[PDB]
């Protein structure tokens, strides 16, 4: 394996790789890492772009993934992109695919001319019905994953994954500290515990020798760097390589 990697640059027709999203003030992270991967994956193995639906995830999915806007899990969620599939659906406001994004981008621990999040928000609808002059139907809009797998706390089995296969979703503890990250690469050193939180791993890399993964977060573009953080590699921090998933799309 080399000493960095950049999903980003090694797959130049895939611009999902390179797009972050915002889950809005609702605790859909789970839902966010998974579809953005899948849309990942779906592009790498069958290079067609589409934007999977973080919505049909995250209102469809059920108790298989666990609680909608309260969180879930990770696993489940690929599940049910093999299970269910998923349609297509962009960004807030975008009218783009399916079903697009329907809880408001905000601003997550920094200030801007969005209004701020609050983390109260509630579950939007399962609707199995596409936005209005979008074609196929909602059943023939589904993209389906052929599998749905975990990888092992083990730093090489990790980005030999993601290497060969795209980027996968992971999750890690994030203290206080975290919210103010703005660049380098992050360790935790301060803050009380904040909850769980699934993001999307793309690549990794060594930055004055300190070694690190490559994270997209859901917070938009003006959290952290430029939306992505690079977190500490290699020894498990905050759990960031204890709850690694995956899947492979359909032929
Ligand atoms: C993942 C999650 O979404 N976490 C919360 C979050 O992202 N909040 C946004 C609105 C923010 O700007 O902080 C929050 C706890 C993180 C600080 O609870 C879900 C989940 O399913 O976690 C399990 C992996």
């Amino acid at each position: 394996l080399p000493e960095s990697f950049d999903a980003r640059e090694q797959w130049p027709n895939c611009p999902t790789i390179k797009e972050i999203r915002d889950q809005g003030s609702c605790g859909s992270c789970w839902a966010f890492g998974a579809v953005e991967a899948i849309s990942d994956r779906i592009c790498i193995h069958s290079n067609v772009n589409v934007e999977v639906s973080a919505e049909d995830m995250l209102t469809c999915c059920g108790g298989e993934c666990g609680d909608g806007c309260n969180g879930g899990f990770p696993s489940g969620a690929w599940n049910f992109w093999t299970k269910k599939g998923l349609v297509s659906g962009g960004l807030y406001n975008s009218h783009v695919g399916c079903r697009p994004y329907s809880i408001p981008p905000c601003e997550h621990h920094v200030n801007g001319s969005r209004p701020p999040c609050t983390g109260e928000g509630d579950t939007p609808k399962c609707s199995k019905t596409c936005e209005p002059g979008y074609s196929p139907s909602y059943k023939e809009d589904k993209h389906f994953g052929c599998s749905s797998y975990s990888v092992a706390n083990n730093e090489k089995e990790i980005m030999a994954e993601i290497y060969k296969n795209g980027p996968v979703e992971g999750a890690f503890s994030v203290y206080s500290d975290f919210l103010l990250y703005k660049s380098g690469v992050y360790q935790h050193v301060s803050g009380e515990i904040m909850g769980g939180h699934a993001i999307r791993i793309l690549g990794w890399g060594v930055e004055n020798g300190t070694p690190y993964w490559l994270v997209g977060n859901s917070w938009n573009t003006d959290w952290g760097d430029n939306g992505f953080f690079k977190i500490l590699r290699g020894q498990d921090h905050c759990g960031i390589e204890s709850e690694i998933v995956a899947g492979m799309p359909c032929t």
